[PDB]
């Protein structure tokens, strides 16, 4: 190409179609709903299910900034059912050794039917989201998942932090270690019920400026970070708005005796479904976001670290959380032995597609695959 004749063959009817999804029509969200409660991963096991609610999708899909038509779905002509789905939401990523600021976006949400899959559909969808993408003259993509397409960027695992064990294994997720006792186990993971931390509070819309300063002096270390406008921060750490209270996503910030922010986390929070259990139908969970301390040059800093990460985990029980969830990237590696953390199952693979960067650490030793404490990794950006 360019020829005269293409040389490849045309492609022939399809029983899908195209269909642009509109989450402002609740009637779709509704859909969307239904797509990724029946479909979506979940625990390797089979028994889980996320939550999704209605008050997350906003949060989630619609930073500032958003597109619609990069809410890509396809549907069935026949029934007009929707059998797969695919978002792009933009966000600024910028690299510290090279120092560079590359304005691209976040491939999420990628799903296709349980009963739609070894179609090669989920290809499809990719060049698809990037074809429209690659219309507004961006042309780099953050994502996560199997370790299919080649070339990532490193790996990080799973650690799980039990807020409350015991219902944890009722339903078969925890597994009592040999000789030990439910009793006591419970004991092992019982934290207090109030933050330790003195000037801890919630964030409000006026922390925004600040913090980000902290944040965008803390982020330095690693290798790739996010860069927020103010609009956008406070969307991802305040909610759709600050003058109402978010469910999804709870911040904190922690001040001096000078009335100046030192220490900052966030999280989020999203749970599961308990299916058949004749207990509960609902177990709490929080992924940790981003978060921050200006003690990192100190001596102090991993004392710090873990009694943040330790207060933060305090405050998830006001919520209903019964596990709080974190990956191995960032500077989570000094926090997670002592905090209690326990090393989970499941593995992600961080992709940047159209882009050649060495690779990163993922905060895992690459060989066994397993937690390595104190060691910074070049991941520093969050993705849902
Ligand atoms: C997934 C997940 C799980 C679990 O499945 C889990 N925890 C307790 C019991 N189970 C079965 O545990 C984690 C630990 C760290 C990071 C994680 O995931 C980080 C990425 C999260 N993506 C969530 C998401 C958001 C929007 C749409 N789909 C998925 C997870």
């Amino acid at each position: 190409t360019p020829e005269d004749v293409p040389n490849d063959p045309l492609p022939l009817i399809s029983d899908f179609e195209w269909s642009t999804l509109d989450i402002d029509d609740n009637l779709q969200l509704d859909e969307l709903y239904k797509l990724l409660y029946d479909n979506y991963v979940e625990d390797i096991d089979a028994t889980f299910r996320f939550k999704y609610s209605h008050e997350f999708f906003q949060w989630a899909l619609k930073p500032p900034g958003w597109r619609k038509d990069w809410h890509v779905g396809v549907r069935v002509k026949s029934t007009g059912k929707l059998v797969a789905f695919i978002a792009a939401t933009p966000v600024t990523f910028k690299l510290n050794k090279s120092n560079k600021v590359i304005d691209s976006v976040e491939i999420n949400f990628l799903c296709i039917h349980k009963k739609l899959r070894n179609k090669r559909l989920a290809p499809v969808l990719i060049k698809e989201i990037t074809r429209r993408v690659n219309k507004q003259n961006i042309w780099q993509a953050l994502y996560t998942g199997g370790s299919i397409l080649p070339t990532p960027l490193t790996t990080c695992r799973y650690q799980h932090r039990p807020i409350n064990w015991s219902k944890l294994h009722d339903v078969g997720f925890s597994h009592l270690p040999p000789n030990q006792t439910k009793s006591s186990m419970v004991a092992s993971y019982t934290l207090p019920n109030n933050p330790k931390l003195k000037g801890l509070r919630p964030m409000t819309g006026k922390d925004v400026s600040t913090v980000l300063s902290l944040l965008y002096k803390y982020q330095e270390r690693f290798d790739i970070v996010q860069l927020f406008t103010e609009e956008e921060f406070k969307h991802w750490m305040l909610g759709h708005d600050e003058n109402s209270d978010s469910n999804v996503v709870k911040s904190y910030v922690v001040e001096d005796e000078n009335g100046i922010i030192t220490d900052y986390f966030s999280y989020y929070l999203l749970p599961f479904t308990v299916l058949d259990n004749a207990q509960h139908d609902e177990l709490g969970i929080a992924y940790l976001f981003y978060y921050a301390s200006d003690s990192f040059e100190k001596p102090n800093y991993k004392k710090r670290l873990n009694e943040l990460i330790t207060d933060a985990l305090i405050t998830s029980k006001k919520f209903g959380v019964d596990v709080f969830n974190c990956l191995t990237c960032q500077d989570n590696t000094y926090f997670l032995k002592d905090c209690k953390f326990g090393s989970g199952d499941g593995f992600l693979n961080y992709y940047l597609f159209n882009y050649r960067t060495f690779p990163m650490d993922g905060g895992i030793d690459k060989k066994t695959k397993e937690v390595v404490e104190d060691q910074t990794s070049g991941i520093g950006v969050v993705l849902l």
